[PDB]
């Protein structure tokens, strides 16, 4: 039967896919991922699917290795299915061919997203889908969450049937992450409907050595044709499948679909057709507009392909006039997007009356396809008419946006209650609304929708939550706009943001914030608003939550408060209902640890009840003063780019306010000051030891040394505490430590391991910090930084240096961030970073936000994301760029050499070419060159003076996480160390995906839990460096910061100055680890982690080798026995020991014994006498030679593969025996 | 000057590819291998582009590295070419969105052939250059061993203008390995075609720690969109 | 019934033995991260590889498992750097059973081989 | 399974014009790296000799286990185990926790102690 | 009295170049397309061909 529940389109797809698969190849892809994790989590707890088994999932290292692996198992006779989008599903194309070449039943469940292209989107749109449309598969499209359901149903009952694969789709975020009360069918219900003829047909065809076929022949012009035709009744007839299967679900669930589905106006003259989640939201436009009398339409598209051209016109009103066909993709160049091009395609063979038709694009990377844009569209239908439009952007460049008018009537169905809430990371507001619509659906008739907008930053950001509760179906896929409730639940917002925007006229407006008298409102809350709260004669509240849920013991935990201020105003439910319902609910969750922690729930409840009165307020609000603008300064960038964008404004941007090819200029987090750590250090000078640990440890920059002369203090504030600095070499110098309030995260590491048991940082409030520090920091920034000093590479003088990376949206006490921000002070003002994508290019580039930046002289890390799967050969790319046009720079100089060029620029050129690839010569000749051929515009030294920026020896890195080096770029990685060029690779291991959401890894030790190793993995960790170090010309090492900072450093000088390829592998402490005492304790459990022998340091360096030492060199000791607290300290060790004592007691010992075997080969490693041993080159000498060269036997086949355009001489092809049987034989043949 | 000559479409392409070039990342795969075979011992032997420079070329781990490199390459300012077909040319998609996206001068030869399906084939159709559509590659045809040598040249030419990547594509064996008398030019004559000024404007908007720029972020709804519409003007 | 279900499964009966083959070319460079993969899963599969120390059937370009000093196309003038080390690679991981053939030599450890690997 | 180098390696690769023509174009690099590829071949074998000597190795576990059920890697986490990403946001996140914005377990703590009140 | 019309740059497809080099005498057009998208309404010249006369309105 049927079954009533409040979920999002993955999980309504997901239900169906486990049902009717019985193998499941998977890998990780935003938004994608929650299938392939539902599934893993129901195989686990036992779910059975139509056969009456769990599913069989696996986790490959691509997508690649998931298609390649769902072909197999599909050749193979097993149902098969997949989770995939974007840059996954390309990755899958190839196999696509394949799967419906061998006309295979799999079903491809795909959240249609973008593709990365100018720049990388998680959001949705149909780029993706639509690169795979030649592929074979037939496209089922799905428009929203019920939708997904009975479409991934259809899709599987077809695929079986037909015997061509279906890719089932639905888009991204839009529908895949949105909340909508539906119906699912029971297993049992999908089972009846399967095909049962089919599936034994299936199975008998299957590859199988009892009765074994061959697959995959490799074919020539004389049968490839006819072969690649033979599918075509297949194709004919999966329309009619598709059709008969939805008919055969329909009745079963009452919902019926057509391969092309009308609404609207049966008279209509102007008609859209759409694909996709825009379909809803069309559809509400045009009940609205349709009553009014308007003559509009519009043809939704179930099946993409085959396309069919009869059931479209089946669809189409005889009377429309002018049509619009939307396609939710861009491709470059071409004539038009898909989904109008099959449009015209089925009007010139249809070959009759030929309305006007026009083409439409629309929500890229989940671009807003909002009502007032539907009537963008059906007015240009009605006027101007432009073709080749957009909507939703403004396109000030080449002018082909629809304008949009946003006083659009609101066209919610009558009675729908809209809400909005405005979280903040962490407190619990998303899970109480998705709570809050579990609670009304479950126990009301209402429909409820829920979808969120996040956050690019990790931590401290700021969430949106849209709600929609109504008698009548939501269609409404897109946000609200117009709400009737609108809830802030962080008081810091109410200056910042606009959160009253559209609120409805007498709307309710709750408030966190401890404002309670009329006097601190007044004092607070923003004219604006007054103003706003005034004239629509707002139902303000204002509720100090935090000290509601301090007093009822909550400890300042407002989720509960909150939760009740929505149950009780928000006015979808009565009063008594409301609150019966709310407190059921608390019983059922929790009613954990003793009826305590239920009893502070319930009575915040009451509490809230109580204190949730309506906020009066004075007519004098009417006109409040309108304030001036206290806006510090900052740049013409950040000012017309990110700051609109950092306060929700970038909607507005138009098109030419970004570069063509998406660059973003470096610094732009310089000005973010967010100021959302809760506490933050305090430096006390009296305890201080001066020695640079607290900065070198900061994972956002957040501390800044200070070492000024009496000269640069003369105008400090006051409060500028400096010691005399500490040191020979600083003798004369006043020392100061800097805290950086604004930019800290709060993450406690520095305080943490400050050495003096006396501590120099301590904690504490940021308020209690901030009047102080910030026109400290301010001060203290316009101090020269003093990197000359020290030792650049020394522990001290690194901190002397200028960070090139700072203020990164990465999480607060990032395991990652400290790593990568020391390496730009050791050379980041000649770097080029090829960063794959992962937490790293999250954290490293999310706009507008670019924590990279340039230092005094303008000079900063060029940095790149190019793909995930080939950050190694990306960086390997721009080595060989350097190599040519550096070489090309070597020619012109030594020919210039040769020329009546001066001594002074022949000594520069001399001295350079030898330098040439020496960091610290190559830039001591090239700014020689630079001053002595300045304004040289002719000839050779012309050519020379332009080539300045490829003087000094340039630093090529690649920054990519444990996932890209040990899973999808390990081929990459692998080859690109083999080439023995010169790059270096940082992988910061954190032994799981971590930006995707923990999902396990190659890298992933031993019992560690993680998504798709949720009993705990049962594998050890890869070795990826003892598989390196095979190679014997790569230098590797590891190291942790926490452990030795010194060795760091000394890994860092060590791998960037070998010449040839360098891997260095570091271990990074992440959220999804769950350190049990916090992040700020990342340090110390880098320490741990060496000194348990968990993670030994070591270093691998060919040149000793070269010289006749040991390669390999251990950098720690022994374990010392203390593993076990160092895994119990971690969830991800924790969770185990707890749900699974007996197996995760095993494993803790199996990865002790792991540990204790690794270390002892290392220390024969360490203790070897035979080692590999080479040079770093020579040879070369111009001329090539071919491989068949006076041959004494054919060296090349018959084939057309090896024929060249020097190929065919005759020559012995082996078919008369050796040429010692052939010379006995010729004697035998005497004659 | 104009030089008279008897060889295939491979050979005629590649004659330009290489005078073109500064950087090349290839993978073997028929029938196309001969374009990469050809550059690579042309630069063994030290033969000059239009810089009077060798080749700078690399044998990759599959096309997808070879792809990667591709665009790494470019956006390090290097002119960069590749050859390819069939399965190798959809392996190198998600890096031909990137490079288009980011408006990089790439150039990629191809011998167009058929695509693995119900079968595998090494022959020429348009299987696999059509799967590469909607990536942002202009895409310019030759139907003679004669234009393949003169597309080559157009492509390279119009690439470095337009700043937007070229895709020259031939019939796999029909043309990649037909024989024709035919007119190639010197590479003198190429070099004077180039414009100047846009490769200048290349090298100089191209990544360097000297004057760096941050290229391929990530973006939310409220801007991808502008975004992607922003190279319009280009196209 | 139930009789008839297993009945109708007897291609299933027996353990079947599931062999990957492939070439140096596929091994140590393109399917590199695959076959990597597959072997770390830990189970129970078969690859075997005939390594031929270049790409043959596409005109003899160089692999990684091209050794020094061989002429290849792409190694012109002998390949500069040595052969992968796809064996001692693999035998780091401890549970993959790992093992190197040459009939010429001896034809019964390439049987003993077989037996034990499989 | 075999024996230490017999020093045919020389005869062996000039049998083969993958080497031997290499010799014929550019006898010196040819002859440096034939002597190379003996070298090579020397340290494997001497080191496949100690793999064989070694009496360090690793237990072997061919499976077992699984326990029927499974946890996520956040469940009963002291912190919070996921970001406000929307990369991370899950049908079951949304709950509170802390997000390591106000320091250690011990910090925080001792920062309570501190201002007791 | 017959014709081709030779593709030289598929992409980007401008159509005002296409009819260029269409004959106003053209009743009867054929696009062929060396290879198969399965499903497809038609294949990819022929589809952007059909768009340029949808296009064009005459
Ligand atoms: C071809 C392909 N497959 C999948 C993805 C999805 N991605 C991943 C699985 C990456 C996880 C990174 O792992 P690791 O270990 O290397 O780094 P770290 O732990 O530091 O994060 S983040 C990323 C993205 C942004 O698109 C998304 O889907 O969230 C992708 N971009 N490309
Ligand atoms: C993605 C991709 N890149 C390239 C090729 C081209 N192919 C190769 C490079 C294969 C050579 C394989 O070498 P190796 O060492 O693994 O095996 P062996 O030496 O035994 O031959 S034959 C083949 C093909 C048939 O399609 C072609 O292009 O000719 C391919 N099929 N797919
Ligand atoms: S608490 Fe963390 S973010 Fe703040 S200064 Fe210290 S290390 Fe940096
Ligand atoms: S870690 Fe502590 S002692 Fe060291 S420089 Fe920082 S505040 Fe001073
Ligand atoms: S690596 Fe972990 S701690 Fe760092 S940004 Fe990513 S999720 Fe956060
Ligand atoms: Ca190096
Ligand atoms: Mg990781
Ligand atoms: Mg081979």
């Amino acid at each position: 039967g049927k079954k009533m529940m409040t979920t999002d389109g993955n999980t309504a797809t997901a239900h169906v896919a486990y049902a009717m698969s019985e193998v499941a190849a998977i890998y990780p892809i935003t938004p994608s991922s929650t299938m392939g994790e539902e599934a893993d989590d129901w195989a686990a707890q036992g779910r059975k699917n139509i056969f009456g088994q769990t599913l069989t999932i696996r986790e490959m290292q691509s997508e690649a290795g998931a298609a390649g692996a769902v072909h197999g198992a599909l050749a193979a006779g097993a149902l098969t299915t997949t989770f995939t989008a974007s840059q996954g599903l390309l990755l899958m194309i190839p196999n696509m061919y394949k799967i419906s070449g061998e006309l295979l039943p799999g079903v491809f469940h795909v959240t249609a997203r973008a593709i990365a292209a100018h720049a990388l989107s998680i959001f949705g749109d149909h780029q993706d889908i639509y690169a795979a449309r030649q592929t074979g598969f037939a496209m089922l499209a799905s428009s929203s969450v019920q939708e997904a359901h009975d479409m991934a149903l259809v899709a599987h009952l077809a695929a079986i049937e037909s015997n061509v694969p279906f890719m089932h789709f639905f888009d991204g975020f839009r529908t895949s992450h949105e909340i909508q009360k539906i119906e699912v069918l029971d297993y049992a219900d999908m089972a009846s409907l399967v095909n049962q003829k089919a599936l034994a047909e299936f199975r008998a065809k299957s590859m199988n050595p009892e009765h074994p076929h061959v697959r995959g022949t490799a074919q020539n012009p004389d049968i490839y044709f006819q072969g690649r035709e033979a599918a075509n009744p297949y194709y004919l007839k999966v329309p009619g499948i598709v059709a008969e299967y939805m008919q055969k679900v329909a009745s079963l669930t009452g919902r019926s679909y057509k391969l092309f589905d009308y609404v609207g106006a049966p008279d209509a003259e102007r008609v859209i057709v759409s694909m996709g989640s825009s379909c809803e939201t069309i559809e509400e436009v045009i009940n609205h507009l349709a009553a009014k009398g308007e003559k509009i339409g519009l043809i939704k598209v179930r099946l993409y392909r085959p396309f069919v051209s009869e059931a479209f016109f089946a669809a189409l009103p005889a009377s429309a006039k002018v049509i619009t066909v939307l396609d939710r993709t861009k491709e470059p160049g071409a004539p038009g997007d898909p989904l109008y091009l099959d449009v015209c395609s089925a009007f010139v063979e249809r070959g009759e009356a030929m309305p006007k038709i026009l083409a439409g694009r629309y929500g890229l990377g989940s671009k807003e396809f909002s009502p007032a844009m539907v009537k963008s569209v059906y007015d240009n239908m009605s006027g101007a008419k432009k073709n080749h439009f957009t909507v939703g952007i403004e396109d000030d460049v080449t002018g082909t946006s629809l304008p949009v008018d946003n006083a659009f009537a609101d066209t919610t169905p009558k009675g729908t209650i809209q809400c909005q809430f405005w979280g903040l990371g962490a407190d619990g507001t998303v899970g109480a609304n998705k709570q809050a619509i579990k609670i009304i659906g479950d126990n009301t008739d209402l429909f409820a929708q829920g979808y969120f907008s996040y956050d690019s930053k990790k931590s401290g950001g700021i969430t949106i939550s849209h709600l929609r509760f109504g008698e009548k179906p939501i269609q409404s896929t897109y946000l609200v706009n117009r709400a009737d409730y609108v809830a802030c639940h962080n008081p810091a917002y109410v200056g910042i943001y606009d959160i009253l925007e559209g609120i409805k006229d007498g709307g309710t407006f709750v408030l966190n914030s401890p404002w309670s008298s009329l006097e601190d409102m007044d004092k607070h809350l923003p004219s604006g608003i007054k103003r706003t709260i005034a004239n629509k004669k707002l139902k303000f509240y204002n509720i100090d939550a935090v000290k509601i849920a301090t007093d009822v013991g909550l400890g300042g935990r407002i989720n509960m408060i909150m939760q009740t201020a929505f149950f009780k105003l928000a006015g979808v439910l009565p009063f008594e209902k409301a609150v019966d319902l709310l407190k059921k609910s608390i019983h059922k969750a929790y009613g954990k640890k003793g009826e305590k922690i239920v009893k502070m729930n319930t009575d915040a409840v009451d509490q809230a009840v109580t204190s949730l009165q309506e906020f009066k307020y004075p007519d004098s609000w009417k006109d409040a003063p309108a304030e001036t603008k206290a806006e510090p300064m900052t740049n013409e960038f950040f000012k017309n780019v990110v700051k609109p964008i950092l306060t929700q404004q970038g909607d507005k941007l138009p098109v030419s306010a970004f570069e063509a090819d998406g660059r973003f200029p470096l610094g732009t987090s310089q000005f973010e000051k967010r100021g959302v750590a809760i506490n933050v250090p305090q430096w006390v000078p009296e305890n201080c030891i001066q020695c640079n640990q607290c900065a070198f440890v900061c994972p956002h920059s957040a501390i800044l040394p200070v070492l000024a002369k009496e000269e640069e203090l003369v105008g400090a504030p006051a409060n500028f505490t400096a010691l005399e600095a500490k040191g020979k070499e600083l003798k004369g110098y006043k020392f100061r430590i800097q805290i950086n309030t604004l930019d800290c995260m709060g993450c406690g590491n520095c305080a943490d391991i400050c050495p003096p048991k006396e501590k120099a940082l301590v904690m504490q409030p940021l308020d209690t910090q901030r009047d102080a520090q910030v026109p400290n920091l301010e001060y203290a920034a316009r101090i020269p930084v003093k990197s000359e000093v020290l030792p650049r590479d020394s522990l001290k003088g690194s901190q002397f240096q200028e960070p090139l990376m700072e203020f990164s949206g990465a999480c607060s006490g990032c395991g990652e961030t400290p790593y990568v921000r020391v390496i730009t002070q050791l050379f980041g003002e000649r770097m080029f970073i090829a960063n794959a994508t992962g937490c790293s290019s999250i954290w490293g580039a999310s706009a507008p936000s670019m924590p990279y930046k340039t230092n005094r002289l303008g000079q900063g890390p060029a940095w790149g994301n190019s793909l995930f799967e080939d950050a190694a050969e990306y960086g390997f790319g721009m080595n060989m760029s350097m190599f040519a046009r550096r070489t090309h720079l070597a020619d012109l100089a030594a020919k210039a050499l040769e020329s009546d060029a001066s001594g002074d620029v022949k000594e520069a050129l001399q001295g350079w070419l030898a330098g040439k690839n020496d960091p610290i010569k190559s830039k001591e000749y090239g700014d020689k060159l630079k001053k002595l051929l300045a304004g040289q515009k002719d000839g050779l030294l012309g050519q020379i003076a332009a080539m300045s920026d490829l003087y000094t020896k340039k630093s090529v890195w690649i920054f990519g996480g444990d996932g890209w080096a040990y899973d999808i770029g390990y081929g990459g990685l692998d080859h690109v160390l083999a080439s023995g060029e010169d790059v270096n690779v940082f992988v910061m291991d954190t032994e799981v995906y971590s930006n995707t959401g923990g999902q396990s890894s190659k890298a992933t030790p031993t019992g560690a839990v993680a998504k798709f190793a949720a009993a705990g993995k049962r594998t050890g960790k890869k070795d990826l460096a003892r598989m390196v170090m095979t190679y014997g010309y790569v230098y590797v090492a590891t190291v942790s910061m926490g452990y030795s900072k010194q060795q760091f450093l000394k890994v860092l000088k060590e791998a960037e100055s070998f010449p040839g390829p360098s891997l260095v592998i570091a271990y990074a402490t992440c959220i999804n680890q769950g350190l049990r005492k916090g992040m700020g304790k990342s340090q110390d459990v880098m320490n741990t982690a060496v000194k348990s022998g968990y993670w030994p340091l070591f270093r691998y360096d060919p040149r000793l080798a070269a010289q006749g030492k040991n390669p390999f060199q251990l950098d720690s000791k022994a374990p010392d026995g203390s593993v076990e607290e160092f895994l119990m300290a971690q969830n991800r060790f924790a969770v185990l020991d707890r749900s699974f004592p007996e197996d995760a007691k095993r494993l803790r010992a199996q990865v002790a014994h792991e540990l204790d075997v690794r270390f002892k080969e290392l220390e024969h490693m360490a203790a070897t006498n035979i080692f590999e041993s080479f040079a770093p080159a020579g040879g070369k000498a111009d001329g090539s030679v071919d491989f068949g060269e006076g041959a004494e036997f054919c060296t090349r086949d018959d084939t057309p593969m090896m024929a060249r355009p020097d190929s065919g001489e005759a020559c012995d092809q082996n078919r008369a025996g050796t040429s010692e049987q052939q010379g006995d034989l010729s004697k035998r043949t005497k004659k």
